[PDB]
């Protein structure tokens, strides 16, 4: 229901950006991102006190495919790294909402055993967290209509 | 424009023409009282609401969004910036427990059981009953995240 | 949601008739410490005597007849009740996992009426009993 | 106490927990007695001694059905039925089959909220633990009636 989000002590963030700026050419990325070079350096630069805005975080990642910047965003407040999810909703709401609850069903079906968890069942249960999931972020696109 | 093909799940990260993490702002700003949190974020109360209103240029930067975050504990921000490009919500993991899968799936329920309520509700649609179903699916998606690392204890 | 309203059929009168037609009125009402004329009364429609929940219970047990809950229930458009008497052996968390198992073959049932078919019916059927089950178990286990 | 368990044997048998006596508690908790007994046509303090286990005034079943029509709330009824070792009581009148989609649906809500204080670390006090027996008898409600719209 709730859970209690931390800010990290580690740079992980500021490192973050260290690499972004070293695996990516400045001059060609700050044009593509309509961004003085300099700019884009300072807001890259632990140093500096210029920071990104979140579009210019997003265009940035969506230019260069590269979560880098975002992973380290995330890590910094005890975060997964992201996930890219690019489908689309061609259902109702109302269908997407029952398929969750079916792999939720399983998810719970093998959560109280009543067989050994060999690896075969292991992976059928990932699988419906990976299908529970799915089922979840199509739900909420079906919500955009 | 309509006659290329759909050419976007081809690459990562892309910006969503939806205005997901406005609409995550609008959101945000209504749930909390923008003046207690301005005054633990350490801000003033007035560039807090316009750093949350997409029609004033001022923005976050990102420590000020973790340190909402943190405040808060409520991921509507992040969870809107991940959506904006293309990207699940966010999974904290500084409380994981390991040996709790159980507990991870009955919380599933819990957030499944309210999107399933919002769903059949015959209610007209609502910017705030659509943003805590949006809420729901987000708390959904943690604990199934949760509950497949939960998994390597069983 | 449901909206409950009183059927115009008087179901509960003609359940009471069937009962007393069914039971020896004189031992029923001494067992259940009443007196014959009132329990008459009581079951006649045409008479104002009404029963009190407690002397319907005590009157379903005494008999093991559910004649006169099953009118009660057909008056509000209510199906006949159903006993149930297993005990709760488990703690909760464990019949709301299986509760959830239950729904989620329920669920996966249905979502497309294109599978259909009747056999899928028995097993959806199947789980719906199983989930009432862990339901009401759960029920008795908030009885700690 | 050397008698072998036989009560599964018995049905209908009343028990000893105050069931309905609970039921009546959260039911004048719940609404207004005194707007309901106008929409009843009875007396607010007859309507109240009714539901008021200390006191020896009861219902009669016309007042029972009356109170579950005007209310749409079946938790007298469930608790008259949980007295007598029965399931709660389950309304027909509006059953559909399209409408099966949405008695799963609403069963997903019902165990949710099950699910919700069966994870809680919070001592489950007997108005917590009213709500949960609600949408007990609400997800049994629920199954029931998807059952019956597969005919």
């Amino acid at each position: 229901h709730m859970f209690d989000f931390q800010v990290s002590k580690h740079p992980h963030y500021d490192e973050a950006c260290r690499a972004f700026a070293q695996r990516h050419n400045m001059a060609k990325l700050a044009e593509r991102a309509g961004m003085n070079v300099q700019t884009l350096r300072n807001k890259l630069n632990p140093e500096q006190p210029h920071q990104f805005t979140p579009p210019e975080l997003w265009l940035l990642t969506d230019l260069t495919e590269d979560s880098t910047l975002v992973d380290g965003f995330l890590a910094q407040i005890h975060c997964l790294p992201c996930v890219p999810v690019n489908e689309l909703a061609k259902d109702k709401l109302q269908s997407y909402v029952m398929r969750a609850m079916s792999e939720l069903g399983e998810l719970a079906s093998g959560a109280v055993s009543d067989e050994r968890l060999t690896t075969a069942r292991k992976h059928n249960m990932i699988e419906s967290v990976n299908s529970g999931i799915r089922m979840l972020s199509l739900s909420a696109l079906a919500l955009h209509a």
